[PDB]
């Protein structure tokens, strides 16, 4: 169980909100120490920043591991002549980060994968007997966003757990798509959100295999329109079995209208849904599943034999899921007027400790116990044992939005007890000290 | 408890020797499926190699946080203006990586982070109370090497832990890197090396606080000379107090000779280390840590109040680790003609089940119980379940590294008996179903 004491640790909290900062996020995200700008759309993760954006991403890799992906790594940099057997490279437009080395050899900065991982597929893989394979990677890409915007959510670095799927035909990538739309209701419910699946822009095939799971926010980007029976519907658990059919989940979070401003028609929106169950609101994305066939496979020439002994192209599907936009998606989603309030699972400590009276040799030795007692089984614990007054100590704890607080003073010890505070709803209730590491 | 099927796994195995490979671990990176080339010195680490990586990378992280150190996360890309800060932006050379965005800016890939890591720093610390400080991440670095060669071992995108201490003054300074050079032994140690530290080149100034941890071996780029009494000193345990006086344990250390080439001198060397303990070899440098004082924080302008109520430049530290080197290294030092030897704490899975006849009834069973249960009972498990006959089993299994074997055959079951074998030195045993995991776990 991780543990810290505020004095050994590096937080600064700022005073007052950032001029710099429009959206609540982006405030939250430099009064609470969690991040710096270092240049437009590119920042340092201060250290509870990057504890967040470390839980975040376990909770992807997991999904994604439960739903049959397999993890690797590719490079941040790529050839451009990748991108040009893919005819990608000079259509992909100035977003694209360019780079000549030192032999004027053509590099990039890679702003996804599709190319690259069909490129090692296609040195590997030769039979139909090796699908259905996904192969995935979290990893920080980069766009060069022409006006970086709203801190951790519209910027220019940023990390993804970009995956891609591999099958003999559309039957199998619909099959894999399917496993990787279950896998993404479970990871965004897991993290506390309800990131909807809402049909989305698909590429010139047409056809059904395009969702983004967004979460509805007013600060938010993407424009949407859905039925309000979607934010009923029930997650899967963990032991979905994603060999076997998955269709029945997927008509279910597919039964009820929902669409972004793409794909939307005002004319469908009433044949199929209430005048009262009726919604049109914005939101962010944190979720993109997409099925693309032929696309790299054809121009790449990633081939199998069939079950009938002919090569034919595979076809392939691609899911990302932008890890750090996450961090400001869900204070987005979970904050109040005393600052962020953090879904356990991706909160960067379980407790903080608050010492209301620091140097006092009794309120000492009793959060020195409870810090080591919280480890010892397990808990991420953090122990505000600076030189402030209670005071400062519940607002700079309320802001950063650990899930529980301890409260130990003189006047709660002198009866054996302290006070145990939840951060979501403001529940007190001061008990025995004795009773509060039996949580 | 890590568990993976082979047939449900990415495990590309080569039958031949790339002939592009030059050396022992750059061929069986290739050979083990662990390893693919993307660009000169840009790999792609495939699931296995991967696997390997983030074990390396969590034992270097425990270890710095053991010590003190607080984990952050820098930006792959710098501005080119904070490295004309501290000059460094044009006398870097032309190992730096610049990039121009689309508005014309100029950006760099980042070779290392002194320049930035003092810039988060001064924006934020004003005290001598809020010192020491270490801060560290664990980030992919771009050099752009002349001539990018022996794969992970020298090439261009590459994964280091890079730390920086911050103190009021030397003093200060000198207690941090003591730290450091106590959680570097640790690090290398848990990994199954010798990562032996080394007098290393010093700056301007000179000084004793530069060392480079170099793990001996023949294709190593770094010629060392060392007294051979180096290569036995005591490694200190998890217990050792990093508040308290860590001089004796740092005195043990640096007690005999040993010097990378760059400052060993043979009058000293031929002074102090008798004839037959001196040993000039290659190695391969896993660790750097180096007290650099005042040069960013003299140009940068990053003071504290000190204990005088005074302002003063701080003195800072660097301590470098090769985490994705390390994979290269720890092949070298660990391999034998079939292949590549895992140390425990870094291999990609503990134990691996090798069905010896696939499609049989009885040994599907076995190896199914023997892989749901070791599971079970959190061991890293892989069960080659793959439509292979046995010879080709073995070989993919001694080649891999796995630090276990358990055969499951016909033969064997029969006498209701497996066969686990050590890949360390292939010490076989046949013994029971049911008593395997509890010999394992």
């Amino acid at each position: 169980g991780s543990h810290m004491r505020l004095s050994r640790f590096f937080l600064p909290i700022l005073k007052e909100n950032p001029k710099e900062a429009e959206i609540v996020s982006h405030r939250l995200m430099l009064r609470a120490g969690m991040l710096r700008q270092e240049a437009a759309g590119i920042y340092a993760w201060l250290p509870l920043g990057h504890r967040v954006l470390k839980k975040i991403e376990q909770i992807v890799r997991e999904e994604q591991n439960r739903a049959g992906a397999i993890e690797l790594l590719m490079p941040t940099l790529q050839l451009a002549d990748l991108w040009r057997e893919s005819g990608r490279y000079d259509a992909y437009g100035p977003e694209m980060l360019r780079i000549a080395d030192r032999h004027k050899r053509e590099l990039l900065y890679g702003p996804t994968n599709e190319e690259m991982i069909t490129e090692i597929f296609r040195a590997y893989i030769k039979s139909y007997k090796s699908l259905p394979l996904n192969l995935y990677h979290i990893q920080w890409k980069f766009r060069d966003e022409q006006r970086p915007r709203f801190g951790v959510m519209r910027g220019r670095e940023f990390l993804m757990k970009d995956a891609y799927s591999f099958d003999v035909d559309e039957a199998g990538a619909r099959k894999s798509y399917n496993k990787m739309f279950v896998a993404y209701l479970r990871t965004f419910a897991r993290m506390g959100l309800k990131a909807i699946p809402m049909r989305a822009e698909t590429g010139p095939i047409g056809g059904d295999l395009s969702h983004e799971f967004i979460v509805l926010a007013e600060t938010g980007e993407s424009g949407v329109y859905i039925d309000r029976d979607v934010l009923n519907l029930p997650v899967p658990d963990e032991n979905v079995d994603y060999d076997g059919d998955l269709t029945p989940i997927i008509k279910q979070w597919t039964s009820v209208y929902a669409a972004t401003e793409d794909v939307h028609e005002p004319a469908r929106y009433e044949s199929e849904v209430p005048e009262a169950n009726r919604l049109n609101t914005r939101g962010i994305e944190v979720g993109q599943i997409f099925y693309f066939g032929t696309k790299y496979s054809d121009s790449m020439k990633a081939n199998v034999t069939g079950p009938d002994g002919t090569d034919a192209p595979i076809h392939g599907g691609s899911y990302g899921v932008g890890v750090s936009r996450l961090l400001g998606a869900i204070i987005e989603a979970c904050h109040d007027d005393n600052g962020i309030i953090w879904p356990e699972a991706v909160a960067p400590f379980r407790v903080t400790i608050l010492n209301l009276k620091q140097g006092d040799a009794a309120t000492d030795a009793a959060c020195d116990q409870l810090y080591r007692e919280l480890s010892a089984k397990g808990v991420d614990v953090l122990y505000d044992d600076t030189d402030q007054r209670a005071g400062a100590k519940f607002a700079t704890a309320d802001l950063i939005g650990i899930p529980w607080q301890i409260h130990v003073g003189p006047r709660g010890l002198a009866e054996g007890k302290v006070e145990l505070k939840r951060r979501s709803d403001g529940a007190r209730e001061n008990l025995a000290l004795a009773d509060v590491v039996a949580r």
